[PDB]
């Protein structure tokens, strides 16, 4: 061996210098540019160097290689062979093996008069196996600001016919502008002229160059990426013979029942052609004695009753109302609530978002044509220049807003979050205008001279949607697109309406204004909401006819529900008035026209209304005293429920007295005591059954059911007591009044056999209980039960969180805009808890996504999830901090540089006096920082800023994501890896997203193998607390309904004696009511949520109020046969139960039908209507027939 050239003495043109000929042996290097040889081509560095090379040649290599490093450095094995062809081509130590100079001539020096020899031309021997593996490993790499191939800008022609030999000829040719002299390549693998060429090792785009540099992407290499992922779809229908499972299995249960049931009637019809009274008797005696006591002592009883009312109802001064949604819809000690508590303590709370979905309806799409060559690229309507100026005008106006509070201004600049503050203090605005940095100048600046423009905002937009984190364009524009706050703006967060990667076609512009949320501070939250109100008002009062804005503020759902929570008081007041009107007119039997206003019950009706409203106030006041806060659900379900139960008892008592004839020699207090003693066990049964039912129903962890259960239980109990003591006293007084002839309301101016009872005794009970009507009735009811049980498991789960908004609202428009345009959803944070190591080889392999780290690690699993993206609802890649930290700390990048004496961070833009690199540029230094070096360089990384010489830095993105626990060697605390969900439109989507995020977290926790259960991975998103209840709502429904029905069963089997048969008939009928309630639920499209479960547990308690009365009247009766007992029970009790609860509630719902609110009209009106008429129908048409057939003897 020998060298061929050294130095630069000649000059061609510009800075280009001809190499100076010298064919002696290779020189030991002067120790000056040792750093350069390890960056350009490290294959020569095994020191005792003896390289023929020169630092003035090396620095011109590095200067000319600027654009191939930028384009081709994405795929390391490609840029590795390119470096191997140049370093070796220029200054290899065995240069004479593969080179032979042909033409050379002398050069004259103006400095020393010694004539130097330039090298004008020569020939270069290149192997064929190097060029084929080189071109084939580099042909797939894409270019920046285009979808072309990167060879298309470096071959000198189209990328369809640049062969594996002509491209090398174009590179060595001076026609490009870089090569100082043309070199003629000759390609041959075999020795010619006895001289054999160079053939070193080659690596393709799939093989990695070193054990720490990850392989090439499949965007830039066609041999790494194989079959796509695919999930397995389970649909799960049984579908036996063509239609559903329960739909067919029930219809065969029905045909089997109807044939085995009516074939026994037509089979036999053609064949024939003491402990109870001991507890039920002491109660009767007690109520009779106490009833007489109350009629002959009215003053003491009414006084003590009023004192009780006042003492209990004085607790309304401490009334608190809960309106904050997390405490309402999320259990205080649930799993999701504990995860939210852990996240708010270590990383601070999730921010508040104010979006704005602007759209341009008048403008049409236009075409953009690149000047040199390239296919046409169409741009959507909002991406016109005029529309962008108007949106920029709108954004600068939203930043203006001041919104004074407590005589001081509270600006956007004060409340929004600027991640890297105070250095840069602007704040996060996520708008497509941040690519141009919110400046009319930068947006309006074009580069060129007439008849065509070289660059334009189309070119800038196209460059920055592909790579939004660059700090200079470096190709004909030379502008950054980082954004005024500093840190990237991702195109899927700021655009919508495009088609899957093609951001050119965008139809909407999304503009987000993140605002800080504060953890245990209330003054700041009042400041933030004070700004949001004015933001809402401004956007509503913004005219701009070219644009259609769909906006939202963080407090807007709460504001819409508090604005919607009025406008129906005009319906509820008229509802109660019409109810009271019926109570006053229907209680009194008319029986004559000249005696109307004396046998009238107006005063007694007023007394009934005051006892019911008074009961409401006593319930509210006792639980207000105790400290239980109210809710807006309670305020709509409590008057109605208490009205239902209380009014029915009032009718039972008053009509049971009116239809009673007074015995001879019996005075009034004895008669009223007798009637109360004979009617009171049934009322006691109903009231006690509901109180025990509701109170026992206060065991769930659901806040709506918990507070409702407490309030409703106390109200039913207090209302029963208040009736039993005060209403019989007022009833005695009103009988005294009517017997002393005195007229009604004004003052002092001086048996019944009611119209309903003559219909129920004479026409309805005999007809219904005939032998040709009972099989028809039983057939119809088992058929309706069969339908309801069949369509049971097709009921929806959850609430749409939209139908809860008015129809004239802007939030409905915002939800339409989301569903029609948006592509990203709420962010997910995968929090790895405190306790992980991070300063060890295995501890880093379990968490990384990169080269040496595992294939089942955390970052890799979220990446796989994002490759699926429809089964698992995680839309995008993770954005880890540990990969970035490793990329930052590696010696090649050279962002890291420490001060020599102070051990302080020397910045990337600094004058360079003596600060040296942190990690040594040796083979050991290439590796990951596994020891104590990790924790010595991590805070400096998290404090580094986005410098143009370094890259992105770790302050704007990871400062809140990494917690460092100072003192005792400084370990790492809890950290997160944040990605984004897919657009979620319905409750099914939200539950699916929750479930599968939990699944990924549980998977990672399994693979990590923790000794015991010291820590675990968990996902946090904002809606998890609101949607975690629906993962156990089915077992909650089972437990609540089963426990309430068992409580009813037990209370019935205790109070009725020990008769198990009456209890089983009553319980089976209320279970029928619940199953048919679910059928009507499915049929009207009501969904199962936290409102519907409350309404079902209420229906289970009104079902008793019908049943209990009828079944007790049948049971305690001493007639002969079942038919006469059924018609007797029907007549006697059903005349009062149809007039008391049914007609009142029916009048209420039919007047309530003009409601004007959607939430009310779906979950309250329909459920109440269903409950009332279903229970009425069931009781009065199904207890007679079922008791007639299989009722309990005595
Ligand atoms: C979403 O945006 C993409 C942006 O590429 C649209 O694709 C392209 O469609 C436009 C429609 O008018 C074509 O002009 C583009 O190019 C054509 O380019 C070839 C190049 O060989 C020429 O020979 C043709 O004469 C023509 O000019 C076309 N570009 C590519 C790369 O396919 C896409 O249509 C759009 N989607 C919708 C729904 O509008
Ligand atoms: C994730 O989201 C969807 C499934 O959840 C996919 O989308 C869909 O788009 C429509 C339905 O809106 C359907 O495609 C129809 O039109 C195409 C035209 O080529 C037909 O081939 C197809 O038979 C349908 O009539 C599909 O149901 C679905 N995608 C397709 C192929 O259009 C979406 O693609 C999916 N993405 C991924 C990566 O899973
Ligand atoms: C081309 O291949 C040769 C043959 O392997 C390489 O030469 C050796 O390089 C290693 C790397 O450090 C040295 O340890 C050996 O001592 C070298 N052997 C010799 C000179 O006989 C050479 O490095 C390759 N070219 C490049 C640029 O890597
Ligand atoms: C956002 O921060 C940037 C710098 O972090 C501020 O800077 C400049 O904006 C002015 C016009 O206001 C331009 O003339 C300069 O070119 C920018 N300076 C640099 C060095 O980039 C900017 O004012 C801040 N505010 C807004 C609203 O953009
Ligand atoms: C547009 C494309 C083709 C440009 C990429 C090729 C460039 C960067 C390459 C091709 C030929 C190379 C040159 C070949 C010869 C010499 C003389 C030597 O003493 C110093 C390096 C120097 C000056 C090289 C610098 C890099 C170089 C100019
Ligand atoms: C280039 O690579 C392709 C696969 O991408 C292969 O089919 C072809 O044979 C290769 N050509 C060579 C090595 O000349
Ligand atoms: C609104 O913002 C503009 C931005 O240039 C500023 O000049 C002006 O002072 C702001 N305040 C007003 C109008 O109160
Ligand atoms: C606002 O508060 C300050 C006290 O900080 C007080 O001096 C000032 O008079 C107040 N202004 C008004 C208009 O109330
Ligand atoms: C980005 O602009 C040019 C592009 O060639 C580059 O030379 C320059 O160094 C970069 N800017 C800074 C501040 O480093
Ligand atoms: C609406 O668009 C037209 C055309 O781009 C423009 O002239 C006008 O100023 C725009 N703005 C309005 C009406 O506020
Ligand atoms: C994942 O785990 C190891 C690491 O390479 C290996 O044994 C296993 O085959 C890998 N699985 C796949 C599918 O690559
Ligand atoms: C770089 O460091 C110097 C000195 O510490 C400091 O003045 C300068 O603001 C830093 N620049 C950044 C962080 O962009
Ligand atoms: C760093 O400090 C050591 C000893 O303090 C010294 O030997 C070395 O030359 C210094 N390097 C630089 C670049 O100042
Ligand atoms: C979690 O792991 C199980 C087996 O360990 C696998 O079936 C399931 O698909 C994984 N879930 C993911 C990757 O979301």
């Amino acid at each position: 061996q020998s060298c061929v050239w050294y130095g630069e003495c000649g000059i061609a043109y510009g800075d280009k210098r001809y190499n100076c000929e010298y064919s002696g042996p290779p020189k030991p290097l002067p120790k000056d540019g040792y750093d350069l040889v390890q960056e350009l081509c490290p294959g020569f560095f095994f020191g005792n160097v003896s390289l023929c090379c020169d630092v003035r040649q090396l620095q011109t290599l590095k200067d000319n290689l600027q654009l191939p490093l930028q384009f081709l450095s994405r795929c390391p094995s490609c840029f590795y062979n390119l470096l191997n062809l140049f370093c070796e081509l220029t200054c290899s130590p065995r240069q004479s093996q593969f080179l032979n100079v042909t033409a050379t001539e002398d050069y004259v020096d103006p400095v020393t008069n010694q004539t130097k020899t330039n090298v004008k031309e020569l020939q270069y021997y290149v192997g064929q196996s190097f060029a084929n593996a080189m071109y084939n490993a580099c042909r797939d790499v894409e270019a920046p600001s285009s979808n072309d191939k990167a060879l298309g800008l470096l071959c000198g022609k189209d990328a369809d016919a640049c062969n594996a030999t002509n491209w090398i000829e174009y590179m060595f040719n001076k026609d490009n502008g870089q090569a100082p002299f043309t070199i003629t390549p000759v390609f041959s693998d075999f020795p010619v002229h006895g001289m054999e060429p160079m053939n070193n090792a080659t690596k393709g785009c799939d093989e990695s160059v070193d054990e720490v540099t990850a392989p090439c992407s499949c965007q830039d290499c066609s041999i790494v990426c194989g079959p796509k992922p695919q999930p397995p779809p389970p649909p799960a229908p049984w579908t036996i013979l063509g239609l559903d499972a329960m739909y067919v299995i029930m219809w065969i249960t029905y045909m089997a029942f109807l044939l085995v049931f009516f074939g026994a009637f037509f089979a036999v019809w053609c064949y024939r052609k003491p402990v109870s009274a001991a507890f039920e008797g002491c109660l009767r005696r007690l109520f009779t004695r106490w009833g007489s006591f109350c009629v002959r002592n009215p003053g003491c009883v009414i006084f003590f009753s009023l004192v009780f009312i006042t003492a209990c109802s004085s607790g309304l001064v401490f009334v608190r109302v809960t309106t904050n949604p997390v405490d309402l819809w999320s259990a205080p000690s649930s799993q999701a609530r504990l995860e939210k508590e852990y996240f708010d303590q270590h990383f601070g709370p999730f921010f508040r978002t104010e979006q704005l979905i602007i759209r341009a309806p008048l403008t049409d799409k236009h075409i953009y044509q690149p000047y040199p060559s390239g296919a046409d690229v169409p741009f959507g309507p909002p991406l016109d220049i005029q529309i962008l100026h108007q949106v920029l005008d709108l954004q600068i106006a939203i930043e203006n807003i001041t919104a004074s509070y407590d005589n001081e201004t509270v600006t956007l600049q004060d409340i929004c979050l600027a991640p890297l503050s105070p250095y840069n203090t602007n704040c996060t605005i996520l708008s497509v205008l941040n690519y141009f940095q919110n400046s009319h100048s930068v947006l309006d600046h074009k580069k060129g001279d007439d008849f065509f423009v070289y660059a334009d905002y189309h070119t800038h937009f196209l460059y920055c949607v592909r790579a939004p984190a660059s700090l200079n364009d470096t190709s004909l524009l030379h502008d950054p697109c980082l954004g005024t706050f500093g840190g990237p703006v991702f195109p899927w967060l700021v655009l919508g309406g495009y088609d899957d990667q093609n951001y050119n076609n965008a139809t909407a512009l999304v503009i987000t204004f993140p605002v800080n949320n504060y953890y245990n501070d209330t003054e700041k939250l009042q400041r933030a909401q004070a700004w949001e109100k004015e933001f809402i008002n401004f956007v509503k009062n913004y005219k701009n006819p070219n644009l259609t804005i769909s906006f939202t503020a963080e407090r807007s759902i709460e504001d819409e529900l508090n604005r919607e929570s009025d406008s129906d008081v005009f319906t509820v007041v008229i509802s109660y008035a019409i109810m009271f009107l019926y109570i006053s007119l229907a209680l009194g039997h008319m029986k004559s026209c000249r005696r109307l206003l004396v046998d009238s019950k107006v005063s007694l009706g007023i007394a009934g209304i005051l006892i019911v409203l008074s009961s409401v106030a006593c319930s509210l006041g006792v639980f207000s005293y105790i400290g239980l806060p109210l809710t807006l659900i309670v305020i709509e379900v409590i008057p109605f429920l208490v009205l239902a139960v209380g009014v029915d008892n009032i009718f039972i008592l008053v009509q049971a007295y009116q239809r009673d004839e007074r015995l001879q020699g019996e005075t009034l207090d004895q008669q009223l005591g007798r009637v109360l003693g004979e009617v009171a066990p049934s009322m006691f049964l109903s009231s006690f059954s509901e109180t025990v039912a509701f109170f026992l129903g206060a065991l769930s962890v659901m806040p709506a059911v918990h507070t409702f259960s407490l309030f409703a239980g106390l109200a039913v109990f207090i209302d029963f007591l208040l009736q039993i003591t005060c209403f019989v006293s007022l009833l005695g007084l009103d009988i005294k009044r009517q017997e002393k002839n005195r007229l009604d309301i004004f003052c002092c101016v001086r048996a019944s056999e009611s119209c309903l009872f003559r219909f129920f005794k004479n026409s309805y009970s005999p007809l219904l209980l005939k032998d040709w009507m009972r099989p028809i009735v039983i057939a119809i009811f088992v058929g309706v039960l069969s339908f309801s049980i069949a369509v049971l498991n097709k009921v929806d789960i959850g609430l749409d969180q939209s139908l809860s908004m008015p129809d004239d609202s802007y939030m409905v428009d915002y939800f339409k805009s989301i569903s029609q345009y948006l592509h990203a959803g709420p962010p997910v944070y995968f929090v790895l808890e405190e306790g992980h190591d991070y300063t060890s080889s295995k501890g880093q392999n379990m968490v990384c996504g990169g080269m040496g780290c595992n294939n089942d690690s955390l970052v890799q699993q979220i990446f796989n999830a994002a490759q699926l993206d429809n089964y698992t609802r995680i839309g995008f890649a993770p954005s880890s901090w540990i990969d970035d930290y490793f990329d930052w700390v590696k010696p090649q990048s050279s962002c890291c540089r420490v001060d020599n004496i102070t051990d302080q961070f020397c910045n990337a833009s600094v004058v360079d006096p003596a600060c040296v690199r942190c990690r040594p540029l040796t083979p050991e230094g290439k590796q990951r920082p596994q020891g104590g070096d990790f924790m010595r360089f991590l805070p400096m990384f998290l404090s580094d800023n986005p410098n143009p010489k370094c890259g992105k830095g770790g302050h704007a993105a990871y400062s809140s994501a990494v917690n460092i626990l100072l003192g005792h060697g400084t370990r790492v605390g809890a950290t997160y890896f944040m990605t984004y969900h897919t657009v979620l439109q319905t409750s099914a989507d939200f539950i699916d997203a929750l479930k599968k995020a939990r699944l990924i977290a549980s998977n990672v926790t399994e693979t990590m193998g923790i000794n015991g259960s010291a820590y675990r991975v968990f996902p946090y998103s904002v809606f998890y607390v609101f949607y975690e209840q629906y993962l156990t709502i089915i077992d909650d429904t089972i437990f609540n309904l089963g426990v309430s029905l068992g409580a009813i069963f037990l209370v019935t089997m205790v109070l009725l004696g020990c008769e198990l048969w009456s209890a089983v008939i009553m319980c089976a009928t209320i279970a029928m009511v619940l199953v048919n309630m679910f059928g009507v639920m499915w049929l009207w499209g009501i969904s199962l949520n936290a409102v519907s479960l409350v309404n079902l547990v209420m229906s289970c308690g009104i079902s008793v109020e019908f049943c209990s009365h009828i079944t007790r009247a049948f049971t305690v009766s001493m007639k002969g046969s079942r038919v006469e007992r059924a018609e007797e029970a029907l007549a006697h009790m059903g005349s009062s139960v149809f007039s008391g609860i049914t007609l009142t509630k029916f009048g209420g719902i039919v007047v309530l039908a003009f409601a004007k609110s959607q939430i009310f009209q779906i979950f309250y009106f329909r459920m109440y209507l269903a409950m009332v008429l279903l229970g009425a129908t069931h009781g009065l048409i199904f207890l007679p027939v079922l008791l007639s057939y299989i009722g309990p003897s005595v």
